[PDB]
């Protein structure tokens, strides 16, 4: 028996990864704009 997983399984991999570090700056162009007003 063989299995393994593909490309998209990659993709959502990755996807991760870019959507909770920018979480991260979501709140960082809150933490710097907040200091703006």
């Amino acid at each position: 028996f063989n299995y393994k997983y593909g490309w998209s399984f990659a993709f959502a991999a990755i996807s991760f990864l870019l959507t909770e570090s920018a979480g991260v700056m979501s709140v960082y162009l809150f933490m710097k704009r907040y200091t703006a007003e």
